[PDB]
C-alpha cells in the first residue's frame, strides 16, 4: 500500500521512540522506507488519491523519485515517490517532529556527562521525564551513596537538599544504577541502605530488672548488654503477655506472632530455657515449629492435647486452615494439632484460658 | 373495620412485644380491643365476609356477643362479636400464641432473681436473646466486679472462666448495670476497669544508657526508675526521630504526634530542659502549645520563621488547615505559623530538612 506522508511521519516518531538510547550515542544506522507507489491499474482506479500521494511527496531532498510507465492507462510516463530515507539524526528528528523532545533530552543527557555514556542511553527510560532539578538532585545523591557506602543509615540520614525518602525512593532503581557505573558494579549496586527496627519486647522480675525497668521494649542488637536469663517465657497473644505477673529469674518476652521466628535468632534465646505458649491453631503450632527450627529445645506450654481438651468449648472454627505440615513438633502437638483439625478446624485463643489457669500450668512447667 | 382473628392475634403479639417488661412484674392491666361489628348496611353489603367476621370469633368464652337488629335488610336479629378482652397474663400469651417465648423469658428471668425483678424487668431488652451459658457466665462476671471493684485491670484480666473480652465487652452495658444494681448506685455503675496506656520511646548516647540499652520503649509509669535527664529533645517525626545521632546528657524521647501533650505529662518530662521538634503546619504547632500547656519550659526547635523561610520551598498546602487559636505559643512562633498561613496553609515536614541542617540548629540550641 502507498505510504502517505502522515503514516511516514508516524512511523519515523515511533522509530525514533523505539531507539533513544543508539541516538543519544551517535549509533543511527539510518532509516529506509519504501513507499510502495501504486500499480498501474490502482492509479488509475483512484486518481486522485494517487495525485495526492504524489503531491505529498514532491520537493523533497530526501526522497527518491521513478518514472513508471502508465501509457496502458492513459497517463503516459509518471514520476512517484519510491522511498524516503533519512540518513542522520538531524533528518530524522526535524522529519518526524520532535525537535524540542530531542532537545530535551540532550540537555538532560549532557547533565549525565559525568558517567558513562553508554549506560546513560540504555536506561533513558529511568530519565527522560526528569526534571533538571530531579538530574541535580540525583547527581547530588550518586555522590552521597559514594562518599558513605554500607552507611547503613534509614533512607531518611540522606542529609542531601531537596532529598525526602519519598524522593529517593521513587527514583531508587536510577540511583542504584548510577553508583553501580560510579563503582564499577554490573547492574545495580548496593546502596548499603538500613532499615533497623528488629525490636523485642521483655518484662522482668523487679529483682532482676535492668536498672529497676521492668517492661522494656528493646532492639535486638542490644539484647547482648543483658544478664543471660535462666528461662525465656514467649507469649503469642500481647493481651495474656501482659496479665501474666513476673518471677524471679524468668524473662517473659512478647512473640508477636510470626514475628517469634525472626526474635528467637537472637543467641538471647539460646542462652536459657526457652517456653513458648501460643494460640491453640494452625497459626500457633506453625510459630512454635518455626521458633523450634531455631532453638530446639523450646518446650511448648498449653499446647498440648489436655489443654485442648479442657478449653474447646470456646474454640471457633479456624477459617484460614489450611494442611501444612510441619518437622519440628514433638508427637503431643502432632496429636493436639490434629485434634484441633478434627473438631472443625477449631482456633482457641490463649484469652479463652482463664489466666490463673494458664499461671497455673506456667508455674508448674517452669518449676520442673 | 372489623377486627378479624388474625389482625387479633397481631395486635396482642404486638402489645406482649411492647410490654414485657411489665408482665415479667405481674404488671398486667388487661387488654380489651372493640372488635366494631359492621352496620347493617356494611352487613348487607358482603354477606359472606360478615358471616367469616362473626365465624372466625364464634365459641370463644372471652369474646362478648351483642344482639343486632339487622331485620331491615332482611338478616333479622343477628348475634355479633363486639369485643376481645384478656384479663390475664396467661390469656394475653395463649392467645398471643407466645408460650414458647413467654417460657423462656421466664427462665431467664427466674435465673436472674438475685436482682432486683425491676431493673431487671426494665431492662429486658438487653438479655432476651442471651443463652442461659451468657447469663450464667454474667452472673460470675458480675460478682467478680463485686470482689474487685476499681481493680484497673485490664478488660483481660477479667479471669472469669467462658469470659473473653470481646464477649465482655459486647454485654458491658448489661454488666454495668447489674454491677449499679448490686452496688444500689442508679443507672450504670463503673466498672473501674483500666486501660493501662502508657507507652514512650527514648533513645540514649551510650553513655546514660540504662543497663547500657541505647534504645527503649516504656510505660510512663517506668520512667521514675530512670537518672532524671538534663536535656530532653522530642521529635514528633519518628524518621527524624531515629535518624539523629545520640548525645551525653540528652535523652531524645519520641512524641508520636499529638500523643505528645498526654506524654508530657509525666514529671520525667519537667525535670530537665525540654526542647520539642514538629512538623511545620497547624498541627505541629498544636502540639507545641498543648505541651507548653503542661511544661511552660518547652522550647522550640526549627519551629521559627527563620526555618521556615529557608525550608518553605519543599512545603505542601496542609488541607486541613482550620485556623485555630494557640495561647502557649511565643511571639516568634505565632510569626511562624502565620507565615506558613499566609504562603497558602503550607505544610513543611520535619522529613524535607536537611538532617545536617536540623542536627546543626539543634547542637546550636542545646549548647547555649
Amino acid at each position: 500500500m502507498p505510504l502517505f506522508i502522515d503514516d511516514a511521519l508516524h512511523r519515523s516518531k515511533k522509530y525514533f521512540h523505539a531507539h533513544l538510547s543508539e541516538l543519544l550515542l551517535g549509533e543511527f544506522a539510518g532509516l529506509s522506507l519504501p513507499l510502495h507507489p501504486p500499480t498501474a491499474a490502482k492509479a488509475a482506479a483512484d486518481i486522485d488519491a494517487t495525485r495526492e500521494f504524489i503531491r505529498q511527496w514532491e520537493g523533497r531532498d530526501d526522497v527518491e523519485y521513478a518514472i513508471r510507465n502508465w501509457s496502458p492507462v492513459g497517463l503516459g510516463k509518471t514520476e512517484v515517490p519510491v522511498r524516503l530515507t533519512l540518513n542522520t539524526t538531524e533528518e530524522l528528528v526535524v522529519f518526524a517532529q520532535v525537535e524540542d523532545e530531542w532537545s530535551s533530552l540532550h540537555e538532560r543527557f549532557s547533565q549525565l556527562s559525568g558517567f558513562t555514556a553508554e549506560v546513560v542511553a540504555k536506561h533513558v527510560s529511568l530519565w527522560r521525564s526528569l526534571s533538571n532539578d530531579d538530574l541535580s538532585k540525583a547527581v547530588l545523591v550518586v555522590d552521597w551513596f559514594l562518599k558513605h557506602p554500607n552507611s547503613g543509615l534509614l533512607k531518611r540520614a540522606v542529609a542531601v537538599e531537596g532529598v525526602h525518602t519519598k524522593w529517593l525512593e521513587n527514583h531508587r532503581v536510577l540511583i542504584e544504577t548510577l553508583v553501580a557505573d560510579k563503582r564499577g558494579e554490573p547492574g545495580r549496586a548496593d546502596l548499603g541502605l538500613g532499615d533497623a527496627e528488629a525490636r523485642v519486647r521483655l518484662r522482668f522480675h523487679s529483682v532482676d530488672a535492668p536498672a529497676g525497668l521492668t517492661d522494656i521494649e528493646v532492639p535486638l542488637s542490644n539484647l547482648c548488654e543483658l544478664q543471660e536469663p535462666q528461662v525465656i517465657l514467649m507469649v503469642e497473644n500481647l493481651d495474656s503477655f501482659l496479665a501474666l505477673p513476673t518471677w524471679p529469674g524468668v524473662t517473659i518476652a512478647w512473640g508477636a506472632g510470626y514475628r517469634a521466628v525472626d526474635i528467637v535468632r537472637g543467641p538471647y534465646f539460646s542462652n536459657g530455657r526457652l517456653l513458648y505458649w501460643g494460640d491453640l491453631d494452625l497459626d500457633g503450632f506453625k510459630i512454635l515449629d518455626g521458633v523450634r527450627s531455631h532453638v530446639p529445645h523450646t518446650e511448648s506450654v498449653l499446647m498440648n492435647s489436655e489443654t485442648v481438651s479442657r478449653w474447646r468449648y470456646l474454640g471457633v472454627a479456624d477459617r484460614e486452615f489450611k494442611a501444612e505440615s510441619f518437622d519440628n513438633l514433638h508427637d503431643f502437638e502432632s496429636d493436639a494439632l490434629d485434634l484441633l483439625i478434627t473438631d472443625g478446624e477449631l482456633r482457641i485463643e490463649q484469652e479463652r484460658i482463664r489466666l490463673d489457669v494458664a499461671v497455673e500450668e506456667i508455674e508448674k512447667v517452669i518449676r520442673g
